[PDB]
């Protein structure tokens, strides 16, 4: 036997950081969950009990905190790039660092219509994420995403004209609920290293903003022919608005809301145009995915 | 042996309802999870295989949907009262109905700074809940709550002057993070039946609004001496603002954020006044509770 | 306003303990999650910022570990009694201690048909729990339970003869699947204090064993007329087998498995006697409860 | 823009099947969660609102149930192969089917030391899984796995000799707890189609058994130098015992159990050789991965 692939590190490292403006009194908080996995000339730790090649995961954890103390943790694309660069430069035998960051929301509270200088609310488990792969000799590959963005529209979703054969029982519809949990990823042009990442820092927050805005507006305004068609529209617009993105990926569940026929009870009409009460279905769910790139 | 208590019903009944204004085109959605448990002269179903006394849980489920179709589902206090009243009036041998409703957020989206007529976002897993106990001969007892309201303040929390003995290692502090998940319950005066509940309908939404507003403002503005002291302030104000409430209950975890001493690494200062990076702790957590009533 | 009730402490305290027999080499592990909430003359911590009455939750945590170091952690009924007794005896102003313990399974592995001296497997998330309320002047109240015991029988469950009216659509059946998650609680006679608890120590493990055995055998062997009827049989037998128990509580969801009519596809027969493939339903679910005591 | 990749289908399809031996009365149950995602000439559903190319996900769901009715659902490798083959053969324009199956445990109960003919227990959330990729022109690629296998050993784990630099604070140890959740995958030689899969059917259950046996025995018996070294040993042995496997993948978290220094309290000794009470840590955790193939 032989090692064909190996990576190891520390997962689920929770990190908080606060910024305090001494002058204004305004504090700003950041909270994330970090995973760092390293690759390199480490096979002998697996095959020969050779721990000398192991940068301890506990040290990896320490390094995350130390890096957060000495550097900005925002935008996460930059922080992840700094962190991954550290490992491959510090350790001659480590040749790749894989950094995943989940960013948790702490939105400043508005109290009596005024933003509060140090109090925050978790407005949703929606996450902003990055996957930053720092590979010696191959630059920095960044995938940015938003996830856990849960939405519903009560009309202006349709689904008709699909294939019908002996396995088909679904009725065509010209008016249904559409609800999903949005998982949207935008994949950046390869960066040659940390300098290039730094040169584009403002684009990270701006592109996340765009992705979220486009997602919401398209979902709300598209009289959807299918999840496929709507998600593609979202992806097209994001690519058109940021040339440094190469591809956009969407992964969308169709979280079904079923009509409930109540006509067995006193002739109650609750279907079609009379549909008011529905049964949200926990499972199963459609799952629709696509990766869109430039033509 | 003998049955000392018995209740049975349907749990986890997911319910959606839409309201459509034909004239404006504006649609409004509601989504909840309902549990209904009945009590009554049903012991023989347990002891003698006598299913004639069982209103099937599947029928209970149907009844929830039917009631939602024929009545407003908002405020949940009213809907729960209507539902529970139905069971004890419809079935001579059923003498209590216990209705729990979890209300899920569907906040109307703002697109290009305009509210969208039929698209919604789940802004947080914060829930609005009711527990409505309809008991024949004893009216309607309603407990209203908000839960899953997660907040953090980065300063203006303190904890000193607590008991110190041979089991104590916690250092006193004059400046710490405070983060919690708010579980707040307001218990209404008993109502004699559905008419009385109906007579107060506007107070349900208004009191939920007050409870949430007071919670957020007190959390943000109180330079907290302890979780105990802050939560009490919240409870006092809610009672002062709605005389139909008899008691206010808070259940608050203290979700710890630990300082990280980095001085072992290059003399880095990250404690006390220099504390910027912290380790959020998943467990354990303080848990602080109180029920406040009128003096 | 005034405090009507108050309790506070540390939740989610994870605890592991190992026993090592130096002579045999056999190691035995225990893992639990502990919650301790105290009550007493502590209202001024809520109303007057008086932290002198607060035994810090962090000290409560320390105390849990210290108690685990100096005492057996098994059976959990004893450990909880020792822990709660400590708080009310140590602190004059603390008059009640509420101890909840969740015990996690670490079953010794069998390797090559021989029990291994120090390796364990989590065979299920089934838990063994205790709720131990130590109240000054009122002894020790113990509720013991098993939870998360998930079972299924593929036949020998029936449900017919239930009430049928205009809200009923459920068909009667003489052969259905029954699956549940068992939550079973046995409530002990009040104990006057720690000595009395100690005098009965062997009965705690033996009664848990009995409760589990009776539950499984009755579930497997009862041709069930209803969940109500089956659970009552379980409760009767436990009470008959341990006189120090006063009541038995069961809380059982009916986790539905629906038939799937496939006759629309090539006349496939998959209902009634031909039913082979079913759709497990995540929600809703029946929920059936009862407390059984002595006649 | 253009579609670079696309796949869609039904996720979270829960499936139960029962086998009843009319002659013996012995019933056998199977429960799984199925996901099927299709690829093919479907881009126009995304780009041109062309739903004619969509095999509805609801039809995919129906097909899963129908296939389960007409075929064995065990071993899951075979069932997944049959299912995926169906889609690519039935639909000219569908060229790949990706089938994921999660198998849930229903272990026959032993009542009074005799196996019960129709009652089962979920002994753990350990899963047996398959990923079966049926690609037209490229056969059937199967990855089999076990997951959620949670284990602990209380000694005979070590970790010393790792790299030490200015980021290192972890002390070397010659005796620690090791606990993990095992995720083990064995990747089969490509099969040319369904016939070849069928020709090897007995090897699927036997190799799963081997993987599990080797995992448990190696974990229990290896005086572990590191997670890396132990997992490699597991992978080597599985490859040696089934030549139709090409690679073995392990993904193992190191779920830390920290010592607790209690010497501040009455000089209590609870570290090193005196360590009895530990604090299980929910996060962070080491994460160790490797893929092992043939030299
Ligand atoms: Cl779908
Ligand atoms: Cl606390
Ligand atoms: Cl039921
Ligand atoms: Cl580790
Ligand atoms: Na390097
Ligand atoms: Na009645
Ligand atoms: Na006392
Ligand atoms: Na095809």
């Amino acid at each position: 036997s032989a090692v064909k692939a190996a990576r190891y590190g520390k997962d689920n490292v929770r990190v908080y950081k606060v910024h305090k403006d001494e002058k204004t009194g305004v504090q700003t908080v950041y909270e994330m969950t970090v995973c760092v996995l390293l690759e390199g000339e480490i096979e002998t730790s697996y095959t020969k009990a050779d721990n000398s090649v192991i940068v301890a995961t506990d040290s990896i954890k320490n390094t995350i905190y130390i890096t957060a103390k000495q550097n900005p943790v925002t935008p996460p694309e930059l922080f992840g790039s700094i962190l991954g660069t550290h490992f491959i430069e510090k350790y001659n035998h480590i040749h790749a660092a894989h950094v995943n960051i989940v960013c948790h929301r702490w939105t400043r509270m508005d109290i009596d219509g005024k933003p509060h200088p140090h109090s925050f609310i978790r407005d949703s488990e929606e996450k902003r994420n990055v996957q930053v792969d720092v590979v010696e000799g191959k630059g920095i590959d960044i995938k940015s995403s938003l996830s856990g963005l849960t939405v519903l529209k009560s009309t202006n979703s349709q689904f008709w004209g699909f294939l019908r054969d002996e396995y088909t029982t679904l009725k065509e519809t010209w008016d249904r609920i559409l609800s999903t949990d949005v998982d949207a990823t935008w994949q950046w042009k390869n960066f040659s290293g940390l300098q290039e990442v730094r040169s584009h820092v403002p684009k990270f927050d701006a592109t996340w903003a765009t992705a979220r805005e486009v997602t919401l507006k398209t979902f709300a305004e598209d009289n959807s022919a299918s999840v496929q068609a709507t998600m593609y529209k979202m992806a097209e617009q994001i690519l058109a608005r940021q040339q440094l993105i190469e591809t956009v990926e969407y992964s969308l569940p169709n979280k079904h809301y079923f009509e409930i026929d109540l006509s067995w009870h006193k002739g109650l009409q609750n279907t079609g145009k009379n549909a008011e009460v529905f049964a949200p279905q926990s499972d199963p769910n459609g799952l629709i995915k696509c990766t869109v790139g430039r033509s």
